[PDB]
């Protein structure tokens, strides 16, 4: 249970259930690494948790976006994972931020803007 893989971390932010991410901020704890390091994100697109998380919600409402912030917030190194974007020739630039926004969902974006949002991130 302390140590989560990627795609284990995906799944669990696919169904948004905050309650299975209580051995996240252990793992990275225990090891001295960081949520924003190479070891959370897919190495193709950059796709990180966030967004992941960020690309589905069932009711335009996701109770497992908040933990991840103030999981990532107490621990991050500068990047929040928030002005953090993919690194893919197709989508060179697209932060977390321009999925919020473009799926329709004002509250994840406040949500990201008071947490901390480069708005001047261009894709």
């Amino acid at each position: 249970p302390n140590r989560f893989d990627r795609d284990r971390l995906f799944s669990v932010v696919s169904r948004g259930v905050p309650e299975e991410l209580t051995g996240l901020l252990e793992y990275l704890r225990r090891t001295s690494k960081y949520l924003t390091d190479s070891a959370y994100t897919e190495g193709s697109t950059g796709k990180t948790c966030l967004m992941k998380a960020v690309l589905n919600l069932q009711d335009g409402v996701n109770a497992c976006i908040l933990p991840l912030l103030q999981i990532d917030r107490d621990s991050g190194n500068p990047q929040p994972l928030v002005n953090a974007q993919c690194t893919d020739e197709f989508y060179r630039g697209h932060s977390a931020l321009h999925i919020a926004i473009e799926k329709r969902s004002l509250w994840c974006v406040k949500l990201l803007v008071e947490n901390g949002a480069n708005v001047h991130i261009r894709a």
